[PDB]
């Protein structure tokens, strides 16, 4: 039994979690799931950044301290994956006592390296996207204002002593990593985009400030606190019980599997944290993923169901679980992508409800009120039979490998292929013709065609728990299946004959 620790990026709590947010641990929860269910040892860490000058100044704009604004917007922030139904092992927050340690000890050992000295910080820095930029990454603006040219967001003049990171020292370093190990960067995209941006030289990065005292304090230096980033980064390693390094947790976690970011934060997680861990002689990542954003076609605000962007609202609206599918299925993993009212409404009624819900409930309903309410004892399988069962004993293999891409769109269409071959065998055999048939041998194959459905969607409801795990739950006791046995590897092993089925209801319903 392998580990398997993956983790989610920490966000601010300075405002309401944003669709973006809820994407990302829809999506994380999907892997984590999925792998303790093919048998690894799953850590799932995630969690809130709660320090920093953008916390610290929506705090003071709403007249409330900071760590007020820390515990009441992360306690938001853990309720909707609450809601979302997030297997998270950990919910880290940045305040958190075992965190100021870990901080405090990943920071001893660059000093240690010789890679942190004091020197005069002079420059400009966004405080919306908590990054530092040059004078050439900057435009002046028509009205006087100074903002960062990438982001568009308004940057401060600095001038602080300040104590700086030898970034420039890696450069070289960082590029090697990149040529040999490629699966460090995903997708492939992202990977060419940062390659090109160390090939240009790297900076020296500003790792301390001294304006504010929001942060982790720098030891030996109370006057100085820690730059959020490398403050946010080290929970990473907080969660897997940093700085013991000798502990159970982190000789087996770290270093992690995967790291689930956004792209607006990747120069972070693949520039600046693996330099980190270089100079604090710690183990780097296997492998950091971004993904797109999702934004919103045509008005924000509905006619009938409210906000559009609202995770809350939508999971209230919908329900979790057509959530979950949607945003896994609609969108290609790695890429931008949009929606709207309709594309929900359009994909939770065709793919779900129907497609799905339709085939489950007739062919539960016809062993319920046609054969004693228990799985039906399948005489001889057919050339239609065997090639149907073959397709769906073939997903797994094939999903495991989208997986580990990740690429959930890709297992989610795979698993459709088939369930919609699963629609027209059931089409094609005529079910409903052969129970009101006299001869014996139309009602054995009768007995078949509905065994062969109840397996297509049993091996299609076990595959579906990572994605939707209330609604496959569900779907698991309607087809008698045991709780202790609902793994990956119980797939190889076929609905028995004679089990009990409970009756049959709808799981997914129309909007
Ligand atoms: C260590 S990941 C930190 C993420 C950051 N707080 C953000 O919201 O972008
Ligand atoms: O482009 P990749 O990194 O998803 O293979």
């Amino acid at each position: 039994s392998e580990p398997f620790y993956i983790t989610t990026a920490i966000a601010y709590p300075n405002g309401v979690p944003h669709i973006g947010h809820a994407y990302e641990y829809i999506a994380t929860d999907a892997i984590a799931r999925f792998k303790r269910l093919d048998g690894y040892d799953v850590r799932y860490l995630t969690g809130t950044d709660v320090h920093g000058q953008k916390m610290a100044e929506t705090a003071a704009k709403e007249g409330i301290p900071a760590a007020e604004l820390a515990r009441r917007n992360s306690d938001v922030f853990q309720r909707l994956q609450e809601k979302l139904n997030i297997s998270f092992d950990r919910f880290i927050r940045t305040s958190d006592a075992d965190h100021y340690e870990a901080s405090k000890a990943i920071w001893k050992r660059m000093a240690d390296a010789g890679d942190i000295y004091l020197d005069a910080y002079k420059g400009w820095y966004s405080i919306r996207d908590e990054r530092f930029f040059t004078e050439n990454e900057t435009t002046e603006q028509p009205d006087g204002t100074r903002i960062a040219t990438e982001t568009g967001a308004p940057v401060t003049w600095t001038e602080e002593q300040t104590y700086f990171f030898r970034l420039s020292a890696y450069t070289d370093r960082l590029l090697a990593l990149y040529e040999e190990h490629p699966e460090f960067i995903g997708p492939d995209a992202r990977r060419n985009e940062i390659v090109s941006f160390v090939s240009g030289g790297l900076k020296d990065l500003s790792i301390s400030r001294t304006t504010f005292d929001w942060g982790v304090p720098v030891p030996d230096h109370p006057d100085h606190v820690m730059y959020v980033w490398v403050d946010a980064l080290t929970n990473y390693l907080t969660g897997v019980g940093f700085p013991d390094t000798e502990s159970e947790s982190f000789r087996r976690y770290w270093p992690a599997d995967l790291h689930m970011i956004g792209k607006d934060i990747i120069r972070f997680h693949t520039v600046y944290w693996p330099a980190f861990l270089m100079s604090a002689g710690l183990p780097l990542p296997k492998r950091i993923f971004a993904h797109g954003w999702l934004l919103n076609r045509g008005e924000k605000m509905s006619k009938s169901i409210g906000n559009v962007v609202d995770p809350v609202n939508l999971v209230d609206t919908f329900g979790l679980d057509q959530v979950r599918y949607f945003l896994l299925r609609e969108v290609p993993f790695g890429q931008d992508g949009s929606y709207n009212e309709d594309a929900i409404i359009g994909r939770v009624n065709a793919d779900l409800a129907n497609e799905l819900g339709n085939l489950a409930q007739r062919s539960l309903s016809m062993v319920a009120k046609n054969l004693g309410a228990a799985v039906p004892d399948p005489g001889e399988f057919t050339d239609e039979d065997t090639a149907l069962l073959a397709a769906a004993d073939a997903l797994l293999e094939r999903v495991r490998e989208h997986f580990d891409v990740p690429a959930m769109h890709l297992a989610l269409e795979a698993i459709w292929s088939v369930l919609g071959a699963a629609n027209r065998y059931f089409s094609a055999q005529e079910p409903w013709v052969l129970r009101k048939s006299d001869a014996a041998e139309d009602q054995q194959r009768f007995r078949t065609v509905l065994y062969t459905t109840l397996e297509v969607v049993r091996i299609a409801s076990l595959l579906l728990q990572p994605v939707m795990p209330e609604s496959t739950a569900k779907l698991l006791d309607l087809l008698g299946q045991p709780t202790d046995e609902r793994d990956f590897s119980a797939i190889a092993n076929r609905i028995k004959p004679g089990t009990s089925l409970p009756a049959p209801s709808g799981i997914f319903p129309r909007y």
